[PDB]
């Protein structure tokens, strides 16, 4: 008898949402049933409440953004811009560690590229779509393959110019959070006036490396953002692979008690390895991330709770603060069952409901755990993920 703790009156992050990336240049954009399947909140859909997109460096391109981003917003998300090049006008070569014609932004047309962001904007609100933030770019420390910015090119970026930007302001979208991107705008008032989302990509990111002492210590006003990770591999038609897609939930539950994330939002929603899969069906990958995103919606407060009870059982909980009601997120990753006491103290709560993904079922309803006072003893099964509402 396992015992867990979830303590309402200590508030942690306020929820922003879930979701994923659409990329029609790239990729196929979504269909209008994907749209739904991704952004309703229905039966069979994934209630995700974070679109991200990207800002294509041709103009010409930014009207593929529009159905997708617009019909998001209809079914209640907000949407996230990321640019990966500025038009090539404004870009320069430059050897990096020995390796040739690697791009950068020009340092003259600085003021240009914000006027590039502020007209993809402005171009998104003209057709319905009111962005809630733009980033500066898209993986800066791992350009290979687009437009690379040193720490010292972001921080003056963020110091000099992105105050001018029509928009809240995301950087740096390091690829594994990479802390030497981010300290120095947290350090340099102007540039964190500027700033109004620390965002991060989870690339290798280990949990060792979620917590961030600098940003609980200079953030104060700023969201904090997890824009893009697949887990565990990107390989080909793995997305209903079992017992591999718990690491999905597991990485979410990480990003959210030990990195205390905001938001958590995928690679391309619909792929092989994502949460969707290329029939349009939500896959294994796809209901853990579920678990979360049907249930803790955006304005929910996470509290502090006993993050690991027992060996391989993660607990999560978040309170909405117009009833306090409680969702608890808990997965088992053991062979074996698991029973635990959880303890609520305060609430006048007395039932939750339960919905339990295996490999052999998906967010199915099982009985439901009445409380005994302010304790619910709940029991897991085996290799499962379980939210309790
Ligand atoms: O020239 C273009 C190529 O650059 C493009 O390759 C894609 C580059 O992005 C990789 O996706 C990354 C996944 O990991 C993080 O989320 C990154 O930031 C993403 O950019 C893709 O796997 C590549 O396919 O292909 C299109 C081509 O026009
Ligand atoms: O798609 C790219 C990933 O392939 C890349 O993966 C990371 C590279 O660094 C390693 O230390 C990590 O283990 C690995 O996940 O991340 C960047 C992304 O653009």
């Amino acid at each position: 008898m396992a015992s867990a703790t979830i303590n309402l009156s200590a508030e942690k992050q306020v929820i922003r949402g879930f979701g994923g990336m659409n990329h029609p240049v790239w990729i196929s954009d979504l269909t209008p049933q994907q749209r739904d399947t991704a952004f309703g909140n229905g039966e069979g859909q994934l209630g995700f409440t974070i679109l991200r997109i990207h800002v294509d460096e041709n103009r010409n391109n930014w009207s593929k953004e529009v159905a997708t981003a617009r019909r998001a917003i209809e079914l209640g998300a907000i949407v996230s811009a990321s640019p990966w090049n500025p038009p090539s006008n404004m870009v320069e070569t430059f050897t990096r560690n020995g390796v040739p014609n690697q791009k950068r932004l020009r340092y003259d047309k600085y003021g240009d590229y914000v006027q590039h962001l502020n007209d993809f904007v402005a171009y998104m609100k003209s057709n319905g779509v009111d962005l809630y933030a733009i980033s500066v770019q898209n993986e800066p420390d791992y350009a290979h393959e687009w437009t690379w910015w040193t720490p010292q090119e972001m921080l003056r970026f963020m110091r000099d110019y992105a105050g001018q930007i029509n928009c809240r302001v995301m950087a740096p979208e390091s690829f594994q959070y990479l802390k030497n991107m981010s300290d120095p705008i947290l350090n340099d008032p102007q540039a964190l006036a500027n700033l109004d989302i620390l965002g991060a990509h989870f690339y290798g990111t280990t949990v060792n490396n979620m917590p961030y002492p600098l940003f609980e210590q200079k953030g104060a006003g700023k969201e904090l953002w997890m824009t893009a990770v697949y887990v565990p591999n990107s390989d080909s038609n793995s997305a209903d692979r079992w017992p591999e897609a718990l690491e999905v939930a597991h990485n979410m539950h990480n990003a959210l008690v030990e990195g205390n994330f905001q938001a958590y939002v995928w690679w391309y929603i619909r792929r092989s390895y994502g949460p969707m899969k290329e029939d349009g069906t939500i896959s294994k990958r796809g209901y853990m991330m579920a678990h979360y995103s049907k249930f803790v919606r955006p304005g929910y407060v996470r509290v502090d709770a006993t993050k690991n009870p027992t060996y391989n059982v993660y607990l999560s909980a978040c309170k909405n603060k117009k009833d306090n009601s409680v969702v608890a997120v808990v997965i088992n990753k053991s062979t074996e069952a698991k029973t635990i006491n959880i303890s609520v103290p305060g609430t006048s709560i007395r039932k939750w409901e339960r919905y339990v993904t295996t490999g052999s079922k998906n967010l199915r309803k099982e009985s439901d755990i009445n409380a005994s006072g302010t304790t619910f003893q709940v029991t897991l099964e085996p290799q499962s993920v379980t939210t309790f509402v």
